[PDB]
């Protein structure tokens, strides 16, 4: 709930548990 945004991508989601995963998500992609 409450709207939340990855900033690292601009894509947003409401989902707490889907955007803890989004963000770790992210930040392996790197080298
Ligand atoms: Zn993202």
């Amino acid at each position: 709930m409450k709207p939340y945004v990855c900033e690292r991508c601009g894509k947003r989601f409401v989902q707490s548990s889907q955007l803890a995963n989004h963000i770790r998500h992210h930040d392996n992609i790197r080298p």
